[PDB]
């Protein structure tokens, strides 16, 4: 399919059986998904998000069909907010990011989806995430008015400014919206921006 981004990328999955709601999400490195019981051994693990770490348990070479296109790889399940598909099983089933639904630069994900923005002036790299609502940059002296707010993730919540209608280019494309300002461990461009760019994911 090709999935727009004006609302989150949710797909139905079948994994042991059971099936499950997940979201597509290209900044996640592995999937992870919310506790359950797979058939067999597994291995303790910690990862991190936007707010910290948590606790996993890994399971190696487990079948997983995706909006019925069939994968074989590795899953992590333990507390996370939302069951999310990541990379390592994206690039199974054929998915990339594409710009512009296909005319613009057509980005894979066997590494990290990290683009060059423009933002308050200052060049800056930023991952291209699927899986968040919203933009989220480093600490950056931005003049001007905003707001406070919480957002969430894997490890918990971090404290950010929100400022509004900010011009921010990524990779020559110009869009303009809200960003938040925190401590984010990775500069973050969200679908509140990708949908301003045309960006779809295709496979
Ligand atoms: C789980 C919640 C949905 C997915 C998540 C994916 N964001 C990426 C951001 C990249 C890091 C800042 C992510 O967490 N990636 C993880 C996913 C876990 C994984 N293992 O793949 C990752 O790749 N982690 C690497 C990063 C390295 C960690 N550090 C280290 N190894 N030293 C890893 N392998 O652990 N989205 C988010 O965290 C966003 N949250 C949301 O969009 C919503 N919040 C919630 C709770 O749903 C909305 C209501 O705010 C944040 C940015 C706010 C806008």
């Amino acid at each position: 399919p090709q999935i727009t981004l004006w609302k989150r990328p949710l797909v139905t999955i079948r994994i042991g059986g059971q099936l499950k709601e997940a979201l597509l999400d290209t900044g996640a490195d592995d999937t992870v998904i919310e506790e359950l019981n797979l058939p067999g051994c597994w291995k303790p693990k910690l990862i991190g998000g936007i707010a910290g770490f948590i606790k996993v348990r890994q399971y190696d070479q487990i079948p997983v069909e995706i909006a019925g296109h069939k994968a074989i790889g590795t899953v992590l399940v333990g507390p996370t907010p939302v069951n999310i598909i990541g990379r390592n099983l994206l690039t199974q089933i054929g998915a990339t990011l594409n710009f512009c639904g296909g005319g613009g630069p057509q980005i894979t994900l066997w590494k990290r989806p990290l683009v060059t923005i423009r933002i308050g002036g200052q060049l800056k790299e930023a991952l291209l995430d699927t899986g968040a609502d919203d933009t989220v940059i480093e600490e950056l002296n931005l003049p001007g008015c905003w707001k406070p707010k919480l957002i969430g993730g894997i490890g918990g919540f971090i404290k950010v400014r929100q400022y509004d209608q900010i011009p921010v280019e990524i990779a020559g494309h110009k869009a303009i919206g809200t960003v938040l300002v925190g401590p984010t461990p990775v500069n973050i461009i969200g679908r509140n921006l990708l949908t301003q760019i045309g960006a779809t994911l295709n496979f």
